[PDB]
């Protein structure tokens, strides 16, 4: 038990912060600020990310840590578990201080930065193609199926294949909701709550067809390469640096996108996604000398891995409903998640092949890594099917590619409204 | 090309015009959230500029204070001459006031000064050091107030606006908890005290270091282990500890007596306590360090731009260079020197060396100062003690801050 940590804490420490949580909670003492904000946010998302991250089905297959955070932290709003204090505190968090836009902010930056500068240059004429190729097969076959189960355009669209060929949890679904309510001004909370739905139940069936094309691979030789893809030939001061670069990229997304260019037609581009691109710019450019492209790279680890759960107790408050949540879990989404899956392994199959990469390769990495739970996912999906060593592609995807699915994103939705 | 090699916050001169293109523009164009991004992205930029021109500056960066000085001051000139926009005053206030920024580095300050100090040396240094610490206290305020009643001056001001400012640990862990203190007991804004208080201490530092090689001459005339987890421990332990503190001020003992105990006080005795519980393992302790080094040096900067915006007035800093105060400040140093002179001597310690790192390292300008005391006379190696003093006493002094300001109002 003392061996037993919490969040890195040992079981005794952490007590001492429980019983201060329980001391403002009993008391009902507490600033509805960022110090009273985090105080709680860390302590509650520490006790229940271990505890989603301990469970073994839900683990590997559901997402864990974060799934358990954000589902407890919005069933303690339902039942009334929270103080509105409490409510206040987080939610002044997320919203009024912005947290939230901080901390995407931080994780572009870091994930696009982090990319060496000619790998991604170079990546943009096969792989990245090869990825808008899979993007376009999982909306047909989305469109498609949708179509067929009487589900207009724009929800297969906004609600199934975007969310589910996103980055994940923090990095897909969480932007997604908030270019979402900044286009279409629906709730946040009503479209998340379906898209991380989806979002999960799709991760389930790339792993299950990561191992449906190893097996196909294996017993058709011709279309897999063993494991390739191609048919041929630092200190705090650089991390704060990273902070200053996550901000500032922001800022200037922010000011493009309200005043400098608005609109690109009648469509409106979304901050975020102009982000992405400045960001990127900014990559190509070369400004950044390598160790400031790392500095942004540790703090997204830092956000990342231990502001994380912070964010979802958050999540759970704002951007959760877990009506919602259990409405999407029809029998019916299912098959159409699993398709537009299908059509991502199709598109990107077919993509690769016309780009020079092995077929079954591509529709494992620029494909199924695509469609999986942002980063998590692509070890899941590349140990199903044993190509555990194309995990920096699968991160190219998971990373740029999420990049891409926002800029994607906020253009859809708009032309879409 | 030698200019590009030239770095401003560690960005190359490229980069940071990159970022001071897009400052401009949000400034242009008059576009930007009022949010912590927002706020960061301008005072991170802003910060770094004049960051190093005060770093940069001779005779300014060693006695006057440097980097910080020169933002808080350029900062509130930016606010007076109307150079920032009512968005951007908006943003800055809101990361320092609406969203509290300053608890959290205040936080994360104490946090980490606190549980770094080894379980040992903290316990042992109580006996003798910490006591000697104490006397140095009494006899800067008792030199204070005699001086002040010679210049007829209230007992309240002298210890309120001189010898607490001159004794605390400098200007983010001093001056500006000080302020908040003040503010939240008295009722008087901010600005009127740090304005004040950022003056007078500025003074005793550059008397703390002349007086350190005059001692000089009257004595020679007479684990390892790290991981970002760690670090966000001490985050999670930065903002506990606060709760706690402000749980306990606000309801469970909101005073000891007619005395209203501020959170930040009980937040030092409650580190301190938990540090002496040793319930954290050392990597933990040093996480918390890695945490305030990370606040103290990179984002002391942005927190300056905030302190020249809200804590800062610049009138009555020029209204407090005054050499009627120029000499009540050197004299409570004396206070100081002779204080701990007498303490250590008491203690078992050499008086003169007593004198520079439990007195002068104490009215000295925080951990800054304590580098520039100890090399006017050659005392280096006592950095240790120095840092003691500057840490543990700077934290004591927000304790006796507190009750002092309390049951004098
Ligand atoms: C027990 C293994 C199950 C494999 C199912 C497919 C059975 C064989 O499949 C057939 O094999 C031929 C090669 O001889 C190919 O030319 C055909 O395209 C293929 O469909
Ligand atoms: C409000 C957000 C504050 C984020 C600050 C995180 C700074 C962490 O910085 C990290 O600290 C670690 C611990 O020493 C080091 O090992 C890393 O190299 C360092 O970059
Ligand atoms: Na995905
Ligand atoms: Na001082």
């Amino acid at each position: 038990l003392l061996g037993f940590k919490i969040f890195g804490m040992p079981l005794p420490l952490y007590a001492f912060a429980l019983i201060t949580l329980l001391l403002s909670h009993f008391y009902n003492a507490l600033p509805t600020d960022i110090v009273g904000g985090f105080a709680i946010m860390f302590i509650i998302g520490a006790i229940f990310g271990e505890i989603g991250k301990r469970l073994p089905i839900f683990n590997k297959y559901i997402g864990g840590a974060p799934v358990m955070i954000f589902l407890v932290a919005a069933y303690f709003v339902y039942a009334g578990i929270f103080t509105q204090k409490e409510i206040d505190a987080i939610s002044n968090v997320m919203d009024k201080s912005n947290f939230l836009n901080l901390f995407i902010a931080v994780l572009i930056t870091g994930a696009i930065l982090s990319v060496n500068r000619r790998l991604l240059l170079k990546s943009l004429l096969g792989y990245i193609p090869t990825i808008l190729m899979g993007i376009v097969g999982a909306s047909i076959f989305g469109i498609a199926i949708g179509l067929v189960f009487g589900i207009p355009v724009d929800r297969i669209m906004m609600l199934y294949v975007l969310p589910i060929m996103g980055g994940g949890n923090g990095a897909g679904a969480v932007p997604l909701s908030e270019i979402y309510h900044s286009v279409t001004g629906r709730s946040r909370e009503e479209y998340y709550s379906t898209a991380i739905a989806i979002l999960t139940i799709a991760n389930i069936f790339a792993i299950v067809f990561a191992a449906v094309l190893d097996i196909i691979g294996k017993k058709h030789t011709w279309l897999s390469g063993e494991g390739e893809l191609v048919r041929k030939a630092i200190t705090h001061r650089e991390t704060a640096v990273g902070l200053v670069l996550s901000t500032t990229c922001f800022l200037l997304a922010y000011v493009v996108a309200k005043k400098i260019l608005p609109s690109i037609g009648g469509v409106a581009i979304h901050y975020f996604a102009w982000m992405v691109l400045i960001v990127a710019a900014l990559n190509a450019s070369g400004l950044c000398s390598p160790e400031i492209k790392a500095g942004a790279k540790r703090l997204s680890d830092f956000f990342s891995k231990q502001l994380l759960w912070v964010l979802m107790v958050g999540v759970g408050v704002c951007y959760t409903d877990l009506q919602e949540i259990i409405n999407a879990i029809t029998f019916a989404n299912v098959v159409i998640a699993a398709i537009i899956v299908i059509g991502a392994v199709l598109g990107a199959a077919i993509g690769g092949w016309l780009m020079g990469f092995f077929p079954i390769e591509s529709a494992i990495t620029a494909g199924l890594c695509m469609a999986n739970r942002g980063g998590s996912g692509d070890l899941e999906v590349l140990s199903a099917c044993n190509r555990m060593n194309l995990i920096s592609y699968a991160q190219i995807s998971s990373r740029l590619g999420g990049g891409i699915v926002l800029v994607i994103a906020s253009i859809v939705f708009g032309m879409m409204i």
